[PDB]
């Protein structure tokens, strides 16, 4: 019949193309929170169309019988689901829930089939979440056991309070409270929130936990455990969920300082161990091996579709030659560089407050440049014709420049300011061309576009996709119930597709929990959860992947002289003689830990660390002269370490030949003897593990330095356009009285207001400490930005910047988030992208120019690391054993079979379940259960355990897991019996609780059997060498730092970084900060006390003891050690890495 009519309209183009055009239009009308009444024309046209579609292809492969037709290609379901739906709420509403129509949805998602590559970009992103069997149930079984480790460990201890005092006033039946005034039912008065204190400066309770180091409960105040929970109640170590939720977060490392800040605080400083312990092993091992199991499975397909697809004439012309003849000159194309050069470091010479005639200055300026420029236009296009200079791909795009510039030059009189400057700015990428930096990431960004630009669109997609769902159906929640009495919503909803599409942003970037309660505690924990889960989960493995897909993909692509010098060089061959200048060493290092500010006022190893002082340095000096004398001067000069001796030296002197020579004393004196931080480093040359460390990083120096310099002036064109816009828009007043917040623009806007009503001393215009004023600040906030640490500030300053000089209005520039998506997108991204490309590549041409491969480990290592890869042989012999005699052959009858051991591994996983369901304070009739209901399972543990003894008498010891099991049946029997003994002994909270996580060893007794696991665990145990070297050097750097802190940032303003409990006042504060620093968290908040200066925000001429005249730490110093250990931080970690995906590649691999 027609049927050939309707198959050959089915492989039209015209049909893609309706196809596309209609489902564009609908996903423009499905983005709208509050469509206008006339949609049924709309809705009604579009599923007309879509019926069209599904009727044209049933028409062609149906009429009976499809099975092996239409509807076996799974992308049909989609469009039927569809079209099903469209007419099924048309006639029939009796589940009327209006969460049917976010069902639509889906119809969004039939654009991954009518384009033909998205298709496939889906197959391989399911192909290697395939992969990830593994990685999740390892990262579960991990999480879960850190969980129940926490749990033990601070059940309850997540709600102490700092209540008021109060006594029984013996005035009542039951307990009642005298505290001013009377209360009743003491829970009564604890569960009131009147009975708190307001942490210094935020808004939450004060923590406080009774114990000797954490948290100090005030002189007028009870450190007592009362009340819901911090952050709205989803916070608590209490339940094993809640738990498991706050452990997860610490592995995605997502917000987990406060959560630090809040555990120490109320549990015990001594309890960093465990932080320290789950911020390496589960976040740090954990997101490494995703990210190593996911670039290899893409590797691994990419490896089969290579394998796949390899199988008026006179003048004119005269005038013509001599101009060809001189442009073509490359000293020409130099002092062309040389203008471009100077042409953008003019640009950058903007500022804030520029002096006048300077703008004037800079004006004349770039109209020079423009000059300049356009005589090179036409001085080359007096060459040839432009059949041919109009190509190469290079020549186009200067004269788009040049035409751009002329015209916005041109249009002069007029309004523009903020745009009429990137018509200039993008003269910078015209010295790409001679570059083979910028040749690379202009590669890297076009293959982003043209290439591999379909990854890129199906995760706008899912963008979209979870944006629209998240609105659809969390719209209306937040409308009435979260804005103010004053009415103004959050700054994070879901009411506009454009908030909503920002939140799914903050996701993709990592912060998705504090959006998460901000949803939860309107809309349900339920739904907001797996829509916050799935969210997180999806689209950070797709970012994932297209970070190592780009990575790859452009990767891939007289006489007794001569006596004396011998006899003094004998004793630096005798090992004695350096093992006791490593003892000097660790012993003039440590001595630096108690400069704190107790010393003063200790009084008497003042006086002992002087007189150690003087001797360390004597008997350094002593050691290098007879490194001199027994060593000449060419081979000690020449050996770069102990150049660093001696210049450390150097300082060691003068420090001495400056106090008791000159008594000086003054200026840059004391400037000296806080350069004595550097002592640790005499460590570097002597411990093999920090010395091949510092070789391979040393050795990736010049490509570090390649990529610094090309992400500084891709970064440097980003910060001349931040100072372009927001030069000046960052000046809020603040009423001093109570006051951290503008003034309500509509009374005081502009600067001029803000000074000429000061008849209080209470209006200070204070800008924000980050922002963009010059270039010099510019690139301060974009590390901020790029962090993810601290942008809420300098977004939530910018987006509200209503104009130059005058206060800001709470979204009346809006539409500049946009500007921080482009920055994060491109220049975050890319850059690293970029970053960790060259990095690899750097360490595995280094690692394969050498001999013995593997780099981070000495010889030592080297061979203890060849000694453990031989112990997961590919098959370890069986044993056999000799069956027995005739009582244990009876015994060991039933209990070697296969069936007994799936019947232990399940009653285990019973024991899990059983060890899951504690809370605090549960019941006083369910402790009685579960701890019998413990000691059963104990007992059957022993049982079988005796059963298995008498098995095998001399066979029971050589399994190497049998003996494990052993171990725990005995550390479980000492446990079950000094369950209750103690009965006599100090507080046991620190005791019991230690003496009962031992129980966790049956837990542990899982992977017993999960291949995929233990080879997921080898592959750190025989990685952990490497990290241990990383972690030495890592330790060394957190030794100098803390020293510089202690030296320099001790009598800081205390706050929002710095609190009582974690500042640099002493070393194990300062270590502490440092640790939370490390992973890049929170220093935004550590720096941001110490950019302060005088009044306000700080006060100077202080009393404090020994460096007076304090209370605010200097900019230009904090800015350089903060910026500075991010930056050694991240290499370091990057090292992590590059051990972790090289170790489990080595593993994996080799069976
Ligand atoms: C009971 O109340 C009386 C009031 O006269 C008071 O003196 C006494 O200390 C109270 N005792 C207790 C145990 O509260
Ligand atoms: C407890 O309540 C009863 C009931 O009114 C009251 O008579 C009694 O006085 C109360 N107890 C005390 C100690 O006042
Ligand atoms: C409040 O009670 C605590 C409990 O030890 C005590 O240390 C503190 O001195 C009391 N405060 C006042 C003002 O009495
Ligand atoms: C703090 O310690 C005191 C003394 O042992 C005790 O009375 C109080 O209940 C404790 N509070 C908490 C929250 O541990
Ligand atoms: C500042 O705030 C205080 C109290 O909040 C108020 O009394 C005072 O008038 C305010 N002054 C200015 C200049 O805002
Ligand atoms: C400032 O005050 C005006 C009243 O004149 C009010 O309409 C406005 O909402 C206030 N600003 C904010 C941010 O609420
Ligand atoms: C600032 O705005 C006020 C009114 O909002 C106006 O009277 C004043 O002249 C403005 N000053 C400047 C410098 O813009
Ligand atoms: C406002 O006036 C007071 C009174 O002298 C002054 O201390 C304060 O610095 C002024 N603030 C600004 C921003 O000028
Ligand atoms: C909080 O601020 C008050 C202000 O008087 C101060 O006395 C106290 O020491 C501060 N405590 C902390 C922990 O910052």
């Amino acid at each position: 019949p027609i049927r050939r009519a309707a198959v050959k309209i089915l492989v039209h183009s015209l049909f893609n193309m309706l196809i596309m055009c209609t489902i564009l239009t609908n996903c423009v009308f499905m983005a709208q929170h509050d469509p206008p009444p006339w949609t049924k024309y709309v809705e009604y046209t579009f599923t007309a169309i879509y019926t069209f579609e599904s009727l044209v292809k049933i028409l062609a492969r149906g009429f009976c019988l499809h099975a092996f037709t239409f509807l076996r290609d799974p992308w049909n379901w989609l469009d039927f689901s569809v079209i099903i739906m469209a007419y099924t709420t048309e006639f029939v509403d009796l589940g009327n829930v209006s969460a049917l129509r976010t069902f639509r949805v889906l119809r969004a998602l039939k654009t991954i089939s009518v384009i033909s590559g998205l298709k496939t970009i889906v197959g391989a992103l399911i192909q290697s979440v395939k992969k990830l069997a593994d990685v999740m149930v390892l990262t579960v079984f991990c999480l879960s056991v850190f969980a129940l480790i926490g749990l033990q460990l601070f059940m309850g201890n997540l709600r102490h309070k700092c209540v008021r005092n109060f006594t029984a006033l013996n005035g009542t039946n039951g307990s009642v409270e005298a505290d001013g005034l009377v209360w009743e039912s003491l829970d009564l008065y604890l569960s009131d929130p009147e009975n708190y204190l307001l942490k210094n400066g935020t808004s939450d309770v004060l923590l406080c936990g009774n114990s000797s180091d954490a948290g100090t409960c005030p002189e007028g105040y009870r450190c007592l455990k009362a009340g819901e929970n911090p952050d709205h109640g989803y916070t608590s170590f209490d339940s094993f969920a809640w738990a498991f939720l706050a452990l997860f977060r610490l592995m995605t490392q997502d917000c987990w300082e406060r959560l630090y800040q809040q555990t120490l605080r109320s549990a015990g400083k001594i309890y960093m161990i465990f932080f320290m312990l789950v911020i390496f092993l589960g976040s740090f091992y954990l997101v490494n091996l995703i990210l190593a199991v996911v670039a290899m499975a893409y590797e691994e397909q990419n490896q089969a579709t290579i394998a796949e697809t390899e199988e008026c004439c006179p003048l004119w012309m005269s005038i013509k030659q001599g101009v060809k003849l001189v442009v073509m000159d490359p000293f020409t194309d130099l002092t062309i560089t040389m203008c471009i050069v100077l042409n953008t470091l003019f640009m950058a010479l903007e500022h804030y407050n520029m002096t006048s005639e300077f703008e004037e200055m800079l004006q004349v300026g770039n109209l020079v440049f423009t000059g300049i420029f356009t005589a090179e236009m036409t001085f080359k296009i007096i060459a040839l014709d432009p059949y041919y200079y109009f190509q190469q791909g290079w020549n186009i795009f200067d004269s788009i420049i040049v035409i751009l510039s002329l015209m916005e030059l041109g249009l002069s009189r007029m309004s523009n300011l903020s745009v009429l400057r990137s018509f200039r700015l993008l003269r910078v990428f015209k010295l790409a061309k001679s570059w083979p930096t910028l040749n690379t990431l202009i590669k890297i960004i076009g293959n982003s576009v043209g290439a591999l630009g379909n990854l890129t669109l199906v995760l706008a997609i899912i963008v979209f996709i979870f944006a629209v769902v998240g609105m659809q159906l969390f719209g209306k929640n937040y409308s009435e119930l979260r804005d103010s009495d004053s009415g103004l919503l959050p700054r994070w909803h879901m009411m506009d597709f454009f908030h909503a599409f920002l939140i799914i942003f903050r996701i993709l970037c990592g912060e998705w929990i504090e959006t998460m309660w901000d949803c939860m505690e309107v809309s349900g924990q339920s739904l907001c959860l797996l829509v916050f889960l799935l969210v997180m989960v999806i689209g950070n493995l797709v970012v994932l992947n297209l970070f190592l897909a780009l990575l790859l993909s452009s990767f891939s692509a007289g006489k007794v002289w001569w006596r004396l010098r011998k006899t003094c060089y004998h004793i630096v061959e005798h090992s004695w003689f350096e093992t006791f200048i490593i003892f000097m060493i660790l012993l003039s290092s440590g001595a630096l830990a108690f400069e704190d500010i107790y010393l003063e006022e200790r009084k008497t190893i003042k006086v002992l660390l002087e007189y150690a002082d003087k001797m360390f340095t004597y008997v350094f000096v002593l050691e290098m002269l007879l490194k001199w004398v027994a060593y000449g001067f060419k081979k000690y000069f020449t050996n770069a370490w102990c150049w660093l001796d001696f210049l450390i030296v150097d300082v060691s002197l003068v420090s001495l030949v400056a106090n008791t020579l000159g008594f000086a004393e003054m200026g840059p004196i004391k400037s000296l003897r806080t350069l004595r931080a550097l002592r640790p480093l005499r460590a570097l040359s002597r411990f093999e593990g920090m010395r091949v460390v510092v070789n391979a990083l040393v050795g990736a120096i010049p490509s570090i330095m390649n990529v610094l310099l090309v992400c500084l002036i891709f970064w440097l064109i980003f910060s001349i356009m931040g100072v372009n816009l927001f030069a000046g828009k960052f000046g809020r007043c603040i009423n001093q009285t109570e006051g951290d917040l503008p003034l309500n623009y509509t009374i005081v806007n502009n600067k001029s207001q803000c000074e000429s009503l000061n008849l209080t001393g209470e209006l200070y215009w204070t800008k924000v400490k980050v922002n963009f004023d010059n270039v010099g600040a510019g690139y301060l906030a974009l590390l901020q930005v790029a962090t993810f640490k601290g942008w809420m500030d300098i977004m939530y300053a910018a987006v509200d910047s209503r104009g130059y000089e005058e206060q800001p209005q709470w979204e009346y520039n809006l539409y500049m988030y946009i500007y921080f998506v482009i920055f994060i997108i491109f220049g975050s991204f890319f850059t690293l992208n970029l970053f960790i490309g060259v990095i690899i590549d750097n360490f595995n041409q280094q690692k394969k120019k050498l001999g013995g491969q593997d780099i981070f480990m000495t010889e030592e290592q080297k061979k203890y690391y060849n000694a453990m890869k031989k112990l997961g042989s590919k098959k370890p012999q069986k044993p056999i054993p000799r069956p027995l005699n005739k009582y244990q052959g009876f015994i060991f009858d039933i209990v070697t079979k296969q069936a007994f051991d799936v019947t232990i591994m399940f009653l285990i996983c019973l024991n899990m379940v059983t060890m899951m369901v504690e809370t605090d304070d549960q019941s006083p009739e369910k402790i009685n259960i579960l701890a019998k209901i413990n000691l059963l399972f104990v007992a059957i543990f022993t049982g079988e355990c005796i059963v298995k003894l008498a098995a095998l008498r001399h066979y029971y010891f050589t399994n190497s897991w049998n003996i494990f099991d052993f171990v725990v049946v005995i550390l479980s029997i000492v446990g079950t019996v000094l369950s209750d003994i103690i009965q006599k002994y100090f507080f046991s909270p620190t005791l019991f609780r230690v003496i009962r996580l031992a129980r966790i060893g049956r837990i542990l007794r899982l992977i017993r059997g999960a291949k995929g696991i233990r080879t997921l665990l080898f592959a750190l145990m025989m990685s952990l060498p490497a990290l241990f070297n990383i972690g030495l050097l890592l330790f060394l750097v957190m030794f100098i730092y803390s020293i510089f802190g202690m030296a320099n940032f001790a009598y800081v303003k205390w706050e929002a970084g710095i609190d009582d409990m974690f500042n640099f006042q002493t070393f194990a504060n300062s270590m502490l900060c440092l640790f939370q620093i490390t992973t890049s968290a929170g220093w935004d908040g550590l720096l941001s006390p110490i950019l302060n200066t005088g009044p306000p925000y700080c006060d100077p001429t202080l009393p404090n003891s020994n460096g007076s005249r304090g209370d605010c730490g200097s900019p230009a110093v904090g800015i350089l050690f903060f910026t500075t250990y991010i930056i050694i931080s991240f290499l370091i970690v990057v090292n992590m890495y590059i051990a972790i995906i090289l170790e489990n590649f080595s593993v994996a691999t080799e069976e």
